[PDB]
């Protein structure tokens, strides 16, 4: 039943304002495109208050529960991260789907939270037409604010584009015209890239890595800055961490190492002088994405990981790869070891 969110709303999303509720269609649209079925999701905020995501991913299954006797879409909708999108129908007026699957087009309703149609077939598609399209109508009753951040979803969604190379995200503000459009073949390296532009740094397009162990997977891009502002930014799970943490620890203390250790074959080290990590990570830009298995979260808001495995993971992928990169890039390898030894030589 969806009785407990109408009670308690606070306890299943944001009731400052809707994006919370966003979040949750998104994501699913997200799924699918972790997945390799979807290429293209679209955000539409409309002037009378609702939302709509569409996806051109595999489509919501159009089948009937043989037990239950309804549609499998009608269960998944009536009965923060992945609370489900069930939240989002009971705190809506209205939401209504459409879904192409298996050639067609098929459409369903809801009113504050129950079923308002049954499953219609509403339209015939080719058969490699498909995807899933929800718009909803958040209760304004429940919210401080029926409005949406605009900007806290411009960033979210740019965010699904960097972690999801090949995935195409929109925007579309009804109430101002504005759209918006992210895309990043490469994903991270082309993201940090871009917002680095303006600024020199080594490597000049920087020190990417990722490395696999069968349930552990880390992604990063990182450059050395010697004046600008950085860009720093961290993930679990797509799960934004402000407060990075345990795999940013890693990161750096991999970066470290391996940097130290160029710095005493190649004997760059000063008189008395030894690389202390601050000393490698003050003029570091970087984009490191971490996936794992159920990842704990520490700080007064859990925006930082703790995961003690996920820093001894990194430091010895970014060790490994660092070490091979600056072996083999001599010239580049010493200017970044000078930024570094800059900073411990003043001191
Ligand atoms: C809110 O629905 C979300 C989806 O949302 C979006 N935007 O696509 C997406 O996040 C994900 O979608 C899935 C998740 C799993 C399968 C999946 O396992 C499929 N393969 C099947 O063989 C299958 C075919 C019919 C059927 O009733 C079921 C069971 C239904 C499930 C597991 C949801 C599975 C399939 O065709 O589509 C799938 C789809 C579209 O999971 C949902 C349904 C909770």
């Amino acid at each position: 039943g969806l009785d407990p969110v109408k009670r308690r709303p606070g306890m299943y999303t944001d009731t400052a304002r809707p994006n919370h509720l966003a979040q949750e269609v998104i994501d699913n649209s997200v799924d699918e495109a972790l997945a390799g079925h979807a290429k293209q999701i679209e955000v539409t905020l409309y002037k009378d208050g609702s939302c709509e995501v569409s996806d051109d991913g595999r489509g919501m299954p159009v089948d009937i529960h043989p037990e239950e006797k309804i549609p499998g879409v009608e269960l998944i909708l009536t009965r923060l991260h992945g609370v489900g999108v069930s939240v989002v129908n009971a705190l809506s007026t209205k939401v209504e789907l459409f879904i192409k699957r298996e050639g067609s087009e098929h459409r369903m309703e809801f009113r504050d939270g129950n079923a308002a149609s049954k499953l219609e077939v509403v339209g015939t598609v080719g058969k490699k037409n498909t995807g899933t399209r929800l718009r909803f109508w958040a209760d304004p009753k429940y919210f401080d604010t029926p409005k949406f951040n605009v900007r806290a979803l411009r960033h979210l969604l740019r965010a699904k584009a960097v972690l999801c190379p090949g995935l195409t995200v929109k925007l579309h503000d009804e109430a101002t015209g504005e759209q918006d459009s992210w895309y990043f073949e490469n994903g991270l390296r082309d993201y940090l890239k871009g917002e680095m532009a303006e600024h020199e740094m080594l490597p000049a397009d920087l020190f990417v890595g990722s490395l696999k162990k069968d349930t552990e997977i880390v992604d990063w891009a990182a450059g050395w800055v010697p004046e600008g502002e950085l860009v720093q930014e961290s993930y679990v799970n797509l799960i934004p961490t402000a407060q990075h943490g345990t795999h940013v620890n890693g990161l750096r203390s991999g970066l470290t190492d391996a940097l130290r250790e160029f710095c005493d074959f190649r004997n760059l080290l000063p008189r008395g002088v030894k690389l202390a990590p601050e000393d490698v990570w003050d003029r570091v830009t970087f984009v490191l994405s971490l996936k794992m298995t159920d990842p704990q979260f520490s700080g007064q808001t859990k925006e930082r990981l703790s995961s003690r495995q996920a820093a001894g993971f990194i430091e010895g992928a970014a060790h490994d790869a660092f070490s091979l990169y600056l072996n083999q890039n001599v010239e580049i390898g010493e200017k970044i070891a000078q930024i570094a030894i800059d900073r411990a030589s003043a001191r």
